[PDB]
């Protein structure tokens, strides 16, 4: 009783942990997704940039 | 009829806790994955700019 | 003829000057996709 | 001198007129790979949309979806 009280204890712990290292690695994607929207907008504006410049070549 | 209850209900707490951890041990796995995988496609398109931007110094000179 | 050679001198100035700022818009992608690649690292412990 | 100072003239011409013409082949040349370079990168720019686009379609998936 004394031995699987602090064996819980560590489970417990070691779930908590988990639960909230994943609710950060959660947020990083979330940040991660929005940093590739900006990236893609910015490619997709110079890329409308050279096609103005080829068309008049 | 009480300290044969509490043990199983002891017993099973501790099954489905380590169940849990194993759980989501497996989902930031796949969230590590999936960053692991984006760091390897900037490596790849920084080196495709790279090699575009020599190719573009070429016709320069 | 002459006057093919400044037609052909101005236009390729033109263009080398597209190019020059294509060269740049390019040095700026590089250093931003390594940004994010540095902070991925970071990131990833 | 002075006429065979004017046929030297000519002659001098001839070779402008000829330094002239492969000028225009070399300015041509530039300016084509110069325009292929472009296009190239226009099309590299592409694909690299497409391929950040397909990145992020992944990483949404991981988000959302769930074992
Ligand atoms: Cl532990
Ligand atoms: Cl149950
Ligand atoms: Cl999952």
């Amino acid at each position: 009783r004394e031995r699987n009280k602090l064996a819980a204890a560590k489970c417990r712990n070691r779930r908590r942990e988990l639960t909230d290292r994943l609710q950060a690695e959660t947020d990083q994607l979330e940040e991660e997704k929005a940093e590739l929207e900006s990236e893609i907008a910015e490619l997709q504006k110079e890329k409308e940039r050279l096609e103005f410049v080829l068309v008049a070549h």
